């Protein structure tokens, strides 16, 4: 349904453009100002996305951003591309350094669900946010431009919970 | 189709974000540095996005960008919208002034009609796009952050055409 559209939305138009510039970028970070080499995109399957993720989880605290990508895009002179930095932190230790953020379709997916005309129902909300992770993981297994610059963590809040731990248990390659 | 998913996105995720803004970013370029006070957005039905305005017609020339618009967005600190002023020419006298893009999500269409594992038709592109241009005008319509902040072109080139023509019709108001 909706979400098929949505993850090949966020490979064409994001991470078909952001991922083969990414390692440039972070290398040009670490010799400038290590943060881990990989993406990773939060995928609450709950589609609740807060905008300030240091307010998800007081162990989450930004660091900084990287160096930004532009590019000319759809008549747009120079679109900006901008990533932010993460520590991870464990029992009051920096345990993790990342490039973290998000999936911002399922923002979509959770404001079509409040929308009348939308025609989504709310209950729908679960099903979709898991087919887009499905779709989304079968088109990173096979594209070029990544899997091995990205990781997907998509999780479900029980039916207590620490967002940095299950990152930190990816993170542990 | 999937059209319905991109158009919801294309507002949820950007029209009613940067809408409610536009105006006082234009009247801050005015005095500062008239623009018309509506984003224009090209919906070409064959989904054909060039990423550079000027090469498609000439008489549509880039002039300057509006001052970005920042916000923290699904854990990226400060993500940037921006927008890119054109002049519109005719006979080679300066006929509108406006800010004019393209939507994106048509880059998507395009992009799902080539690649084997997206399961779009490439004959399906123009329906798709048709079915795009259609809910997002039901969506503007009724949207309170708009209709009267942005104007949609939508066209077709023929089965010889200006696109500066095109747009220019719909400046005068
Ligand atoms: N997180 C994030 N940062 C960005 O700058 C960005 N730009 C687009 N998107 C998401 O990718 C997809 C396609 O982009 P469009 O087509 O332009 O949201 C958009 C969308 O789902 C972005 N998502
Ligand atoms: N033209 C354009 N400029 C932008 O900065 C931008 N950011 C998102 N989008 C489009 O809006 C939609 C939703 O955004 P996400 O969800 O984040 O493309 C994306 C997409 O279709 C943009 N489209």
């Amino acid at each position: 349904n909706v979400a098929h559209g949505l993850a090949w939305s966020y490979y064409i138009g994001y991470l078909r453009l952001i991922l083969p510039e990414l390692q440039a970028r972070i290398r040009t970070y670490n010799q400038h100002y290590a943060v881990s080499q990989r993406l990773y995109i939060l995928l609450p399957l709950d589609c609740g996305v807060p905008d300030n993720l240091s307010m998800a989880d007081p162990n989450i605290r930004f660091l900084d951003k990287l160096p930004q990508q532009t590019a000319d895009r759809a008549g747009i002179k120079d679109r900006v591309y901008s990533n932010s930095i993460y520590e991870l932190l464990e029992n009051g230790q920096r345990a993790g350094t990342c490039v973290l953020e998000y999936a911002t379709p399922l923002q979509t997916l959770f404001a079509m669900s409040q929308y009348s005309q939308a025609g989504f129902s709310r209950e729908d909300r679960l099903e979709q946010a898991k087919l887009f992770c499905r779709t989304l993981e079968d088109i990173l297994a096979d594209a070029p431009e990544s899997q091995n610059n990205c990781r997907l963590i998509a999780y479900q809040e029980p039916a207590s919970f620490s967002l940095s731990q299950e990152v930190l248990r990816h993170l542990r390659q």
